[PDB]
């Protein structure tokens, strides 16, 4: 077997929190999504946080990157910090947008995927747990 | 949409250079220099992966460090995505076990060497992630 699906995430950073979003009826995931064929990752990143947030990010340094299955398909996830963008983040993809301490991602419902890795997640920002 | 392949790649570096394998006579890419790395196996991790794939290729035991780049080639509709590891712990030295000959390099050469036609195209995120030019 060998199936993959490369996917972008954002850390979008700001006064000490971070953007959440509520997947549609809900786990709460960091922004973003799939790598399109003919696109480097930053420029699915900048798409996806376009589409999903109405924002044109400075896509920022390279933070993590993990692998997860879902039996039949293998999901890459790349993680990138974003600390500069033109607007204000809107929920016109989410149900609800959050800015949270990442200290509320160890009670917060986030993908198992996320939750497996919270401590790469962590270090990534900088930050102890 | 077509198929994706994730792919790992290690920086090893000697007093500056950069180790580079030249692939073996028979490959798709025969004659032509790259990174040591390879496919990311079902169920692994990238550091797993690559760890994996330098004890095949190289013979050393190698500690994955911190993720330096990430670029995606489209090869029609199959798209290559590589990740870039820093490696700057290993036990042993580098053989030529798939390769038909490694080299340590100065980076700025690379791009004067024969180099894959689509590592030519991100030779200059390269550099950055090298902390070069
Ligand atoms: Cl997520
Ligand atoms: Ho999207
Ligand atoms: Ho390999």
């Amino acid at each position: 077997k060998g199936h993959w699906i490369p996917v972008v995430a954002g850390f979008l950073r700001k006064d000490g929190k971070i953007l959440v979003g509520q997947r549609p009826e809900g786990q709460w995931e960091f922004p973003g999504g799939k790598i399109e064929n003919g696109e480097t990752p930053e420029e699915a990143l900048a798409r996806e946080l376009n589409e999903e947030l109405g924002i044109e990010a400075e896509v920022g340094e390279l933070k993590l990157a993990c692998t997860h299955s879902y039996g039949d398909v293998g999901i890459l996830i790349l993680f990138y910090e974003i600390l500069y963008w033109k607007g204000e983040p809107r929920a016109k993809h989410h149900m609800m947008l959050e800015w949270i301490h990442p200290e509320e991602l160890k009670h917060r419902n986030i993908p198992e995927a996320n939750r497996k890795i919270l401590h790469k997640i962590y270090k990534a920002l900088g930050l102890e747990w």
